[PDB]
């Protein structure tokens, strides 16, 4: 048994699968999907 915590946030991207405490961080960073270059270090 060791440390278990979920974390969780109220807004999660879809595109690349990431989150952000904030709404504006999310938004912000939709910008790179919404312009060209969406995906960038989104590899595997
Ligand atoms: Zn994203």
């Amino acid at each position: 048994g060791s440390s278990g915590s979920s974390g969780v946030k109220p807004y999660g991207c879809s595109e690349c699968g990431k989150a952000f405490r904030s709404k504006s961080y999310l938004i912000i960073h939709m910008r790179t999907h919404t312009g060209e270059k969406p995906s960038g270090p989104s590899s595997g």
